[PDB]
């Protein structure tokens, strides 16, 4: 599991926010892109495959399952692609409450910035620094640590 | 140490590459910009800061260091922003030879791409998985952890 990253994808501002979970940690990281396309997806892919060791993704629907593009980066990048159907129930929620919660967080900085694109970015700052006692970034880099050892 | 990062700014194809090496490590983070704006600059290190604990950040030159965007972002996200003098000179010739490393693997990747941003995140990634022994992407997440226990 310290592989195992699950796609997500919101919407605000008639933009659409792309998301990739450490499901482990739920330490997050987060783009804002003008609609979720393969090729969009894709660079979003190897973007975050270069920065930590990106196993297995969970795409967050068929399109980007079915997304030759997709496909091509998982393929670069040595990720195996899988769908997310949530066999264990309790993921959907939890995707629903951290979708609900990284709005109320925009919500929150959105007058600190012009750009939707920022406030998301201090948004993904503000959760991944959030104690919960340790936060999502100790428990990502503890948990890949504990891998490599 | 395991806090430090080192800004660095290279030039391809009449584009900008903006690149932040965690010192410890070497393993570096890069994205592509048409120049290197202090607004730019603000927003990539806003990024890197809700990813990685980024502690202090040795600017890549005295525009970025004066450019109160900067010091807004690392305002925000409790970055120490300090200059980048190679009070060891041989910080120097690091940084020379990183930005030659990393235009000599955008060269091999060059033609599995038509832009150059996703040849720079293709570089990235290999230059943070390459074996040199251990990654410079295990030495991060070994310095940081090690850092937190
Ligand atoms: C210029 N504004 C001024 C501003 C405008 C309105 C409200 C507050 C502020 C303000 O000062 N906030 C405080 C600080 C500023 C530092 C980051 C942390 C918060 C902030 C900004 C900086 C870089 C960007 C931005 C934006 C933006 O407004 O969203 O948008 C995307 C941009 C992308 C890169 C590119 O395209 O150059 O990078
Ligand atoms: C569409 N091309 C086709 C192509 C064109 C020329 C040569 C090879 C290939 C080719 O298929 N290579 C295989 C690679 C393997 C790894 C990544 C997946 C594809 C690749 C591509 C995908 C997503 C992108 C791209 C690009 C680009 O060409 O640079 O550019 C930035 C774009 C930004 C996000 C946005 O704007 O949507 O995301
Ligand atoms: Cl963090
Ligand atoms: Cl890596």
């Amino acid at each position: 599991s310290p592989g195992i990253w699950q796609l997500d994808c919101t919407h605000l501002e008639g933009k659409v926010i792309l998301v990739a979970v450490h499901v482990a940690s739920g330490y997050i990281e987060a783009e804002v892109i003008p609609a979720e396309t393969g090729q969009e997806t894709a660079y979003f892919l190897l973007k975050l495959a270069g920065r930590w060791p990106v196993k297995t993704v969970h795409t967050d629907n068929g399109s980007n399952f079915t997304s030759t593009t997709v496909k091509a980066a998982c393929w670069w990048a040595g990720i195996k692609q899988e769908d997310g159907i949530p066999y264990n129930p309790q993921s959907q929620g939890v995707i629903e409450s951290m979708n609900k919660e990284l709005k109320k967080i925009i919500g929150q900085v959105r007058d600190q910035a012009e750009h939707l694109k920022t406030a998301v970015q201090m948004a993904v700052f503000i959760h991944n620094h959030k104690r919960k006692g340790y936060s999502a970034g100790e428990r990502i880099v503890d948990i890949i640590a504990t891998d490599i050892q």
